[PDB]
């Protein structure tokens, strides 16, 4: 019998594929099972793109965004910045950006002079402005709340200010800001973001050192930026998060809390770039689902019985729909795994547990004097809510898998049905090589079906009892 262990192994493996294929074939030949799977796809799609708390897709998008914001909240205060316009070194230019996580301040001050901005040096004012604008947009949208993935018409208004002090400072100058007058001029432009018409209003105001309220006693300009109609959407915010982390990686400025270059946090930046990319690909799947609705009846709803060989035009779209939902769930889990401290070690884990997933500072998008050196982007809570939503989606995931399997079977029905017969033949052959042949031959059987109009000439059967015994013997050897 010990010489029959490979025989029972092959027989057990074939019978499992036989039963799985047989059940899948019977499912995909049944219009009621098909319509139940198509109805499940519609409901799980509505949850994926319509929910917030209970959508793993939504939670993963929020996590990728918050990891980027929290990364800058940890390191922004220690980041060296300064200089003049177009990355030129400055003599005595002090440029302060408000609503930024500075050291014991709600502002980051850029006042490093006599050093040219660049890699491993100070971040240029041009790069900080690019960084700051994305930071303010993200924080304002996160404060309002990221809408569900199906939402394409949500907007926010974003307002932020920066001041220019010191002799020779051309950062709040006209060619930099492109206004007109600096003491009272204002400019209204339009910049189309993600297909949205965004109205931008830039204002300039000069405050001489003599003025009641100017406790700084240092003649300074103030630039106020007002963006109207900024898209608050998954795709739009992921692009802003991409701009934030990539501006950090591109400028790679010097920092000192340890000291070095910001792009030296190579593990953190690689993780955030991957999470943003995975989240963007996750969001891209919504249009695949949108263009493949499963609501309309199929079959199987005409005069004659459903034929899986000819009445399965809908299967390709059903497969694309289920494929997109499975891909959304897998990518959502991938975003969690990338940043989850339980999967990290060394310096990367210490960064997440000690800094990114904490908050010394409170509504989302809040900048306080204690924000610095802390993530303050609810990274810890979002990881928990993402994994909670994945567990909540377990039943729906299973239904997506079944739908996927049914749709894949219908697309390849001729080949899958033919594989079922070939598997039956390999089983009967393998049965002839196990001793005392006429004992368990009941395990598989087939009957011709002439007067059956589904185009399926042969029905395949399986003795669940004899199937069970063969599996136990296989387990015994």
């Amino acid at each position: 019998i010990q010489d029959l262990s490979d025989n029972y192994e092959n027989l057990s493996k074939l019978l499992t594929r036989y039963s799985t294929l047989n059940t899948l074939i019977k499912l995909s030949a049944d219009p009621s099972a098909i319509n139940a799977a198509r109805e499940n796809l519609g409901a799980s799609a509505k949850n994926l793109i319509g929910d917030t708390k209970n959508s793993p897709a939504y939670q993963a998008v929020l996590l990728a965004i918050n990891a980027a914001v929290g990364f800058w909240n940890v390191l922004g205060y220690a980041t060296q910045c300064g200089g003049n316009a177009n990355g030129q070194e400055s003599t005595s230019s002090t440029t302060i950006f408000n609503n930024e996580p500075g050291y014991r301040s709600t502002s980051i001050t850029c006042s490093l002079n006599r050093y040219k901005p660049g890699y491993y040096g100070p971040m240029s004012i041009e790069n900080f402005k690019k960084l700051n604008e994305a930071y303010q947009i993200l924080q304002t949208a996160l404060n309002k709340g990221l809408p569900a993935l199906k939402e394409n018409n949500g907007t926010v208004s974003v307002t932020y200010t920066y001041t220019c002090s010191g002799e020779g400072n051309d950062n709040c100058s006209k060619k930099a800001t492109g206004v007109s007058d600096q003491n009272g001029g204002t400019k209204t432009k339009t910049q189309t973001i993600d297909g949205k018409t965004v109205t931008t209003t830039i204002s300039s105001k000069v405050v001489d050192s003599q003025a009641k309220g100017n406790t700084t006693r240092v003649s300074y300009t103030e630039i106020t930026n007002k963006l109207d109609g900024v898209p608050d959407s998954a795709q739009a915010l992921l692009a802003q998060a991409s701009t934030l982390i990539n501006t950090i990686n591109t400028a790679c400025p010097y920092f000192s809390v340890t000291r070095g270059k910001l792009c030296g946090f190579t593990e953190e930046i690689s993780a955030i770039q991957k999470m943003i990319t995975d989240a963007q690909e996750l969001v891209n799947q919504t249009s695949v689902i949108n263009e493949h609705e499963q609501s309309t009846p199929v079959g199987g709803n005409n005069g004659k019985p459903f034929n899986p060989f000819t009445d399965a035009s809908f299967a390709q779209g059903m497969l694309a729909n289920a494929s997109a939902q499975a891909k959304m769930l897998n990518l959502a889990h991938q975003v969690g795994q990338t940043i989850n401290p339980d999967n990290l070690t060394g310096t990367f884990k210490n960064f997440v547990t000690g800094f990114l997933a904490t908050c010394n500072n409170s509504p989302p998008g809040t900048v306080t004097t204690q924000t610095f050196a802390s993530g303050c982007a609810y990274v810890e809570q979002t990881i928990t809510n993402l994994n909670n939503s994945i567990a909540h989606f377990g039943t729906q995931e299973q239904q997506i898998q079944q739908a996927e399997n049914i749709a894949d079977t219908l697309v390849n029905f001729k080949s899958r049905y033919s594989e079922l017969g070939n598997t039956y033949n390999s089983i009967t052959t393998a049965l002839s090589k196990v001793p005392n042949a006429q004992s368990l031959q009941n395990v598989v059987g087939k009957k011709n079906n002439p007067y059956s109009p589904q185009g399926i000439e042969t029905n395949y059967y399986l003795n669940q009892n004899s199937y069970n015994q063969i599996q136990t013997i296989n387990q015994e050897l």
